[PDB]
């Protein structure tokens, strides 16, 4: 009497999306998870993206690991996938050239990974397990210290200058100028939400300038481009990502995002060009999310299974929280 994908169609008469409408890197089933509990690694502060920390695997479910900033909280821990980009053997900031934000109680030239894995009586994830490690080719046109016009992801109604202040394989990070780093996001030279320097004047857009700009009203590219010495990236390095295929109805699997630790049976609600907003079948309409299509935490119908993850069927019928 157990729960199965083939099944559920049948009951429900529906259809899930292709696997053909997600990228690569959201379907793939097949590879191996081989993190362990305990191992060290370095990776972004997912909410503060321009920084680099200490990880330690808490938890392996799946193809999915939840981690820990080592010294701190665990209310701070979050999952990635095993293919996740934001993660990196240890070695690599220094390698490469970036800052490392220490553990608790460590100040930063108090690090040394040989000492530290000697005075936690660890091991450090072997570099064979991680997609990103400074191997694969820069992003073509996109180098620290460029500008361009970019969406704040947190305020998607504006668009705003912004630079380019880190690059790591194949994407960048975008800064919005005197503001806090906690607005960062990293990209690649596809995404929707970046734009030539001039793209707000050609598109009839009003324009954020950079945090308390002198004289807001009258900012100018041209000026601010001769007062900071820095080009913009070029308008060939943009590129355009198509707009997904998913359609309303369609069924997928996607991470909760209020317990991250859970998978759950969803539905195509409501499509925009790049995003989707997800239904978690048999809950309140109030959870109902958008997400960017490209987002790593959905799914194909089947991912659970085939990767050894626990899938959370639908609700109930009248249970508290439920939707008919």
């Amino acid at each position: 009497e157990c729960w199965s994908w083939e099944s559920y169609l049948e009951e429900q008469k529906a259809i899930t999306a292709p696997v053909s409408l997600f990228q690569d890197s959201q379907a793939v089933t097949h590879n191996k998870n081989g993190f362990k509990l305990g191992m060290k690694l370095e990776g972004i502060d997912p909410q503060h993206p321009s920084m680099y920390f200490i990880l330690t695997v808490a938890e392996v479910c799946g193809y999915r690991l939840r981690l820990h900033f080592d010294g701190y909280s665990e209310c701070h821990d979050f999952w990635v996938n095993a293919n996740s980009p934001d993660i990196h053997p240890a070695g690599w900031f220094e390698k490469t050239g970036h800052k490392l934000q220490p553990p608790k109680g460590y100040k930063e030239e108090e690090f040394s990974w040989s000492q530290y894995l000697r005075s936690t009586r660890a091991q450090a994830a072997p570099k064979h397990l991680f997609v990103s490690q400074s191997h694969s080719p820069p992003p073509l046109g996109f180098q620290v210290g460029m500008k361009l016009e970019a969406v704040d992801r947190m305020n998607p109604s504006l668009v705003c200058v912004a630079s380019v202040t880190d690059v790591v394989d194949s994407r960048f990070l975008v800064h919005f100028d005197n503001w806090d780093d906690t607005y960062d996001y990293w990209c690649d030279p596809s995404s929707p939400y970046i734009h030539p320097v001039g793209w707000c004047q050609k598109q009839g857009k009003p324009l954020t300038p950079p945090q308390d700009y002198p004289d807001p009203d009258n900012f100018c590219w041209e000026k601010y481009l001769e007062e900071t010495g820095a080009s913009a990236v070029p308008t060939w390095a943009f590129k355009v990502r198509p707009p997904h295929s998913f359609l309303v109805n369609m069924k997928l699997e996607a991470v909760d995002r209020r317990n991250p630790a859970l998978i759950r049976v969803a539905s195509v609600e409501d499509v925009e060009d790049h995003r989707i907003k997800i239904h978690f079948d048999g809950w309140s309409h109030g959870y109902d999310f958008w997400i960017d299509a490209d987002h790593p935490d959905i799914h194909p119908a089947g991912w659970c299974s085939k990767t050894g993850h626990p899938l959370q069927p639908p609700l109930g019928p009248r249970e508290p929280s439920s939707a008919s």
